[PDB]
């Protein structure tokens, strides 16, 4: 390791890998308290710059590289895991913005977020894909399974949220083996993603990195979730 | 949303969630670009502080929270995918530090890393769990499968790396269907993790967050991989 | 000193003073390397936050404090030294934005800056106060003194810069003792300010802190110098 | 201005000047919210890095340049202004660490800081140079002038601080013209430096930049003031 880069390491940076940078410069990708950072060895070999590289078009190439190499892989993986799960559709199947939501039937903020989304969902801009969990209340699993068990689960969920949970249900005698697997898989993915509270909302940034909102979003966060 | 927190939002922060803070302060967890941020609403309710909260023992509580809820979770599921793969054990089964490495039999730097790890593996501190791939050379798949086919594949791999790849092998007539599945599964997981160069080394920080090293680690990164 | 604040000290912060903060919080003003920092002790007294406090109107109060008490004061006395020097007035005497420039008659970039400043000087927004020096060419002292010796030195300087240095002058037999004192005093003050290249341009920020530009400013710096 | 540097300017940076950097790179010195920053244009001309450059010996050359060009000139100027003022010596005239203190006779913390300094002063390591002011109490000017008027002012000040202000004085009928000038000059310099409270303590860092402490220093700040 070149001496200038060793000196930057002592400022609290752990190297991940080298990469090729412009202008004869050698790049080092690393982390500082778990955040990605970039170091550039100068052409002379005897200096190094810790910081952010921009190009002529004004792109922060260091941020682009950090996002591509550190954050995007795990985000794409979790996005696919949610896509392959047993989610309920709310909105148009071809709506261009996809938002995943982990929701419990006895969650007040879940219904409030449902309400917030209506202008985008009912205009075809956003589809919500709901992964039901049964974690808040003693009756949460049986009620979520009852929704999964109904003739049209996506419709029953819409009525359940729209009615504030006043929708009457025919709750089965037991949670079926298929319903237990759906709920336990969705709960596993929710726990993987680190939110213990519903709604747990996941969406993709324009840079293809996974983003999160937990609880009822404020106006700025809501508009970003919906793709404004 | 309180006016001081709205003001901080306008500096480029997107709020994820609220959380409980001490002293009658309310917390807001957010991000600036890719960086986690914590905001604390003052008891007067008319001010908010963006920064890092420390307790009496000197812990940076904001960093603990940001690591636990932002940086860490997305990689947890691929850590489990590595654990569920067909890895080879190098070290004690009860060694407290687990390190996964994606290695090709014809990778030079893999062998150098193997040697560098000896003090920690031999002490019982670290176990290396190797996920073989066959991606570098035409003979890489068959040689990797030959190691998997031997009577004690983990011992054969250790001897192979120790010998610098000179260890002679019984290379079977063909790659078995089980060996081909292992190699193809491992290669897909390696690709999903985002590093298509060996060695690709994965480990957990002292904050329990997934970390990566690609290529031969330098001395500082090696120490950190080994938990030292 | 409260334990959480001691913990922050150990991260490389040197405390300057305590100060009053809102909400029953105590403030500490300090520095990390050359950077000002504010720390706030929580009402619980067992936590402290290093960061930036905002109020309801969106003002960054920590930045206001850091600028007022750390970055600003040291330059205030040299701003007064410039005001007490023998400068030439270009613009209205009541123009609200004051800009000092150290200029040599044989400086090309000085003339380009003079032209760039015209819209603001002619509007009455900005007054340029020129402190002549004679440092570039053998004839620089005599030419500067000749401008000072003319019937209306400020007008002669404006015409000289406007002409690109082509304006013909009456250059006296010698530099008078008063002109030599002006030039030598101005050169010493220029040296004290730390820039030995002309134009050396000094102005006050909207935060009332002394600022410097050396050489011909680009468009953004020009706008900021001019108070725009 | 090269396009990559223009793009960094839009991140809130105001350019001061260019400078020559190593390895064919061009440097730009600027400020971000009144803090010095450095930008390096890459050899190709089509990228720029905002950040900190280190050399082989581990020196942060960006910090060195920022200190030399932005902070040190005004610090050296104020250091000289204090040196030329009418200060009172406390300690050995050849003590290697010099500390200036603005003090009022009716300031409790001034006497506490006096006490803190005794181990360094009485061993010849530190000299305190006290610039008296009369700003706190109605009798502060006459009492400070009485100390200045005494046969051995430095000794009378030592007795005054050591006795907790219990030292009896012969206060003259009026503040003399010479004493008024000393007090008003010292008050002007104190106001220049931005502290309205005594003790206002000024010392030089190892990097020849002016540093400040206001009020009674804590243990870390005290030891840094004294040159530990």
């Amino acid at each position: 390791l070149p001496a200038p880069v060793k000196a930057i390491e002592k400022q609290g940076i752990t190297i991940i890998k080298t990469f090729d940078a412009p202008g004869g410069m050698k790049g080092y990708l690393g982390k500082y308290q778990d955040m990605g950072v970039t170091i550039y060895l100068t052409p002379d070999g005897k200096h190094a710059i810790s910081g952010y590289m921009y190009n002529e078009k004004g792109e922060n190439l260091s941020n682009t590289l950090i996002e591509k190499e550190i954050y995007a892989p795990a985000g794409r993986e979790m996005w696919q895991r949610m896509e392959q799960s047993h989610w309920l559709l709310d909105g148009k199947k071809d709506a261009p913005v996809i938002v995943y939501v982990f929701a419990d039937p006895f969650c007040g903020p879940c219904k409030q977020f449902w309400q917030q989304a209506r202008p985008w969902v009912d205009s075809g801009k956003v589809q919500l894909r709901t992964l039901l969990v049964g974690v808040i209340k003693p009756e949460s699993p049986a009620t979520a399974a009852a929704i999964l068990a109904s003739k049209d689960p996506a419709k029953t969920w819409q009525q359940y949220e729209a009615s504030g949970g006043k929708l009457k249900l025919n709750v089965p005698a037991n949670v079926s083996t298929e319903q237990m697997k759906v709920l336990s898989d969705n709960e596993k993915l929710m726990d993987d993603l680190g939110a213990n509270v519903t709604p747990a909302i996941y969406y993709m940034s324009k840079e293809n990195t996974l983003q999160q909102a937990v609880g009822l979003p404020d106006q700025k966060t809501l508009n970003i979730i919906m793709g404004n």
